[PDB]
């Protein structure tokens, strides 16, 4: 039931780098409009790690007002701190989110046992909302084994795994081991490949501007049409190429600004703005996607 | 015409740890009858790096005698030394191989130009034979960029790329850049996903014992039956889970042995033998693969 | 005036995980009486990334009170966010600290320019307090180059470099490039070698329980007594070996708790408690350090 | 008694890239006159991995012939193949080298037991020659654990360890574990620091052009003159800075060439030439060094 193509919501800031509630609302609605199955809020893409708990809760509350009941809402609640995560877990519950999620805590190296108790404590605080384990070795620096992953994924309370890893051998072993597990493909660039390996949906930042393509790839693969599946994927991939040159969060916000969704396409410092030289390609991209 | 499913051939040894030429011939034929498209000989799978050039030249000659004309023959000629490689390249030509191949020279760190000059030399000595750049970062320790991969791939005389990387975002990037390039999926564990990403064939050590499944996966994806393609990949992956436990080269040789192909399922030390506990499952798999 | 042997201050918490101010003050004074050159507060050792800005502000404020120009005071003000770092940098000035510090922002990959601007803005908000650029690749996952380090270290406002790296070739080269740079060695396990290589002092978590050994290695080398320099370092290493087994922060708090300095030997979750099995060794260690 | 500053021997090649015996002998004696405690022949610095068994043996005999009895002689006998290594170990005995040495077999991933048995076999063939374990993770791609290094170092036959690692905490840990172990500091850029951490000697390539400095640092440290000890290490690093910039093996041979020691300062391909922009720098270096 949590399966599908969920977008990792971006958080629009204003000239003062404060939250832009109006753009947030425009963004939520814009995603709904584009036929997304749900939203993963306050994740890395939402720049959670560069905002406070209150700022973080404020976003959860607003998207819940906008989207609750219309699509699935998963609140990324993870912090390095379990206590901070627990507080966020409770708010998500209070706001009516469908599930809660958390990255494997970072910076300080924690044992695998400490990782499990973290999830256990957060799940406790979720008070019912299922947990989506969030695995992104590349950013967390947390390199869990398949076994550790199997343990986490079986922790009572866990309803999904957000696999932000390009190891498609592992993607399938996870599927082979947990046939019923809601498996989200974390890297947009290999979405079609991830689904073929075992993912049954996905969460990602590029879904904010072209979510329909991912839905497309999903149908095609269902309708045994690898031609449109591959075609759709290379089209997502050309966009990802550019965003990787420009900065994905900022580049996605910039395109969004061009679709009239976001007022100021800035990210919080230390992120810098997009290089002016990249604006013609982003503008152009916004235009084509607008059609 | 180099596109297809090519077994990365194993080299049988006797109790004295010396080529079991009689089993080599038996392995060559076995592969042919299982409908393989060609053989990548003298690679990592063939324990080439624990061999002498003369040993490698001998294996080259026996398989050419065994299959020149029956299937495509690609000779892995790579050595850390350019001159040794050129020697091996020159015999491949003289023995009648269809193409030549070489790992990026390892152990010592080399600049990219050195890498390109290395391939140029080998390509020259191959005397007309198309070259197959061999990319396996996990074993070579060489971490080439995409631009570098494009440069190598476009070097005159080069006719294909053997991609032993599970980075399927890079697989498609390469493909998007080179629609005519013969791209071999190097990781058996992700074959279906690798093809979907842009690969048009594969070279793998597990093909030796169940190459038919990989061809089947090719038919399925070709026929829009991703459902049986997945099924084929998981079956291939259950095998891979086991071989990775028992040790791959030796595991395969043991299976082939129970299949009456290899007399002595040994690998040359440092490799040790399979743990006896594994024998029943390998024996079981052998009988089972006889499907 | 920032050169020296300075302890990476730990932050004591109570049974309910709240700050234990009395033990903070108690730990500040203990370090002072231990004859350390100053304190590095709010850094990795201080469990800053498991606290909130106002929590870190409180700690800075309490120790500034305690360390009233009694010793050198460095405030690790770094966060991923430049703005949060600026706020902390401004409080540090406000509390009267001697220097300001910050790790290279983590989690999200940033460009070198993004990093240089980050340090400037903070240097900007410190309003006069020098900046000790903080380099710890192992934790930040940020891999700066010598030239990137050079740029940072020459950046106006920057007055020191906290080298938490085992690469002593790079340590040598940085000293070579900057003969007067306050270079602090970050890995206590190699303190003697980092010094020989060019580090002119150090900042470490284990200084909390044996800051004198580190001060000793310094004298030992100053007087060419490399023989005792070695003995001190292996004595430090025998300790670090145990601390790594148990978990460094918690192990330290545990020793310090057995020395009646820290009331509760806990670290905030997700850090769990120390395995009972190690208590016999930690009690003994606390015994002998006190014996010394 | 293998304790000491041992120079890692370069193998001079001719214009045709063939062993330049004239220069080998010339270098053996040059090193001797430098007051070096011995020579580590046939190692990484000796381009062993780009040579053949026969060529490696040849160089072994010529050097035994040139310095056997005069200085300590450790022959690097290591290859990926245990059998090849054994053969070279057997020859070292024959030529009368003092010790044997082998890098952890690389390229293919081997188990620690496989690693152990390999050293055992080679130990068996060195016929009485104590084995020197060569740890160089950077190039080998092998990251043994301390307990693992401890096992290796205590193997019956192992007499020393060449630690090519900049982990000076592990250095002191090895010295603490084995107070009577012959521990060679492998990275010349940290010589002084390695010795202070526990190494009682060192095997380095740069020793070939200024072995006196390392012997110099040793005395200063032994005398308690860290100030000059340092002043010495900084000098070696100014050099090392350059060589890295120019390519170490090729840079060294060039400097020795300007020191009328080596005829053709060529490394074997895939390595390339020293760029011309450096010749003046290297020129200037060789002059200063000779005075």
């Amino acid at each position: 039931n949590l399966r599908g193509v969920m977008a990792a919501l971006l958080t629009p800031f204003d000239q003062q780098q404060a939250l832009d509630k109006a753009s947030l609302r425009r963004l939520v609605q814009f995603n709904i409009q584009q036929g997304i199955d749900g939203l993963y809020v306050g994740g890395s893409t939402g720049e959670a790690f560069v905002q406070s708990l209150s700022e973080r809760e404020q976003v959860l509350e607003i998207v819940a007002e906008e989207g609750k009941g219309k699509i699935k809402l998963i609140a990324h609640v993870g912090c390095v701190t379990t206590a901070e995560s627990q507080q966020l877990a409770a708010s998500a519950k209070r706001y009516g989110f469908d599930a809660v999620s958390a990255v494997t805590p970072f910076y300080y190296p924690f044992s695998f046992e400490e990782h499990c108790d973290h999830y256990r404590a957060i799940i406790d605080s979720a008070d019912g909302l299922p947990m989506v384990v969030y695995n992104i070795p590349a950013l967390s620096g947390v390199k869990l084994t398949l076994d550790q992953i199997n343990t986490l994924v079986t922790l009572p309370g866990v309803g999904a795994l957000k696999q932000t890893s390009g190891d498609l051998y592992q993607m399938e072993q996870i599927r082979r081991e947990h046939p019923d597990l809601v498996l989200y493909n974390g890297y947009d660039e290999i979405f079609a490949s991830g689904l073929l390996a075992g993912a049954d949906g996905g969460i990602g930042s590029t879904y904010n501007i072209m979510g329909w393509r991912y839905q497309g790839i999903v149908k095609a693969l269902k309708e045994g049409d690898i031609q449109t599946a591959q075609k759709l994927q290379t089209e997502c991939n050309k966009v990802i190429d550019l965003l990787i040159k420009t900065g994905v969060f900022r580049g996605l916000k910039t395109v969004l600004h061009y679709m009239d969704v976001v007022s100021v396409p800035l990210c919080r410092k230390p992120f810098g703005p997009v290089d002016e030289k990249y604006l013609p390609e982003l503008k152009a991209l916004a235009q084509q996607l607008m059609q």
